[PDB]
């Protein structure tokens, strides 16, 4: 079978581009996602929305508590192996995901290297200052109060209630900042979405600036595919 490989950095849009290519081929896209296999966070681990999808299937290699940590990378390993195996016969399928420490099972793992035909695409990260316009937007919409799935701070508030939780989540992108944020300013976590008009302002920019990190570490640790 055909894969067609999609990564790059956070916030390169790979997920509308496989959810085109799917929309084309009437493929499933598996998510190279190690973060997105906790639903409980789905918005600030940056899962579609149901409406994105349109209709097409997007497949996520566990579905976990958070509380449970995250789910390690050679376990995600044998996930996706078994997820491409079983759909041997199938004509292709996509994977799409910016996970640093997947990508490089891949890189290392014997399956991958022969009986597949392949399409790979890596996306980069070009302007710095169109990156954090970039994140800025996917910030603000993983803010806005939606009818159908929490933000990024109701999913922090509601799992902040778990002790066990916050050691994971201090630990996750996005999190990790709006968790410093509130310590700086002497806010507690539950109080992050009522944040008034300009200090909601401040906190998207330093997301933006914790995604620009992040994909400046992806830029680094990817491996190179061949
Ligand atoms: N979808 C995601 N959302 C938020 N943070 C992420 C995501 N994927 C990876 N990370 C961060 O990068 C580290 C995970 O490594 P990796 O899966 O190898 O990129 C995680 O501990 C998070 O801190
Ligand atoms: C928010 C972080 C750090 C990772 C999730 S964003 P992504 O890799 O899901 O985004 P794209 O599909 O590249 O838009
Ligand atoms: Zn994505
Ligand atoms: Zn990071």
């Amino acid at each position: 079978m055909l894969l067609h490989l999609i990564y790059g950095p956070t916030c390169s849009g790979k997920t509308d581009m496989a959810i085109q290519i799917a929309q084309e081929t009437g493929w499933p896209v598996v998510a190279l996602d190690r973060v997105q296999c906790c639903p409980q966070i789905a918005t600030g681990s940056g899962r579609p929305l149901e409406s994105e999808l349109q209709s097409t299937r997007r497949i996520y290699l566990d579905s976990r508590p958070l509380t449970e940590g995250i789910l390690d990378a050679e376990s995600a390993h044998r996930r996706l192996i078994f997820e491409v195996d079983w759909r041997k016969s199938e004509e292709g399928l996509i994977l799409e995901g910016g996970s640093i420490s997947l990508l490089n099972c891949m890189a290392k793992s014997p399956f991958w290297r022969s009986g597949f035909q392949w399409h790979v695409k890596r996306l980069r990260l070009g302007d710095s200052d169109a990156f954090l316009t970039r994140a800025k937007q996917r910030v603000a919409e993983m803010f806005a109060i939606r009818e159908d799935r929490p933000s990024l701070l109701e999913e922090l508030a509601e799992l902040w209630n778990y002790p066990a939780a916050r050691p994971i989540l201090e630990d996750i992108d996005g999190y990790r900042c709006a968790i410093r944020f509130a310590r700086k300013h002497d806010l507690a976590i539950s109080q992050l979405p009522n944040i008034d008009a300009g200090r909601h302002v401040e906190l998207i920019e330093a997301i933006a600036n914790e995604y620009l990190e992040h994909a400046l570490s992806q830029e680094r640790d990817f491996p190179q595919w061949p």
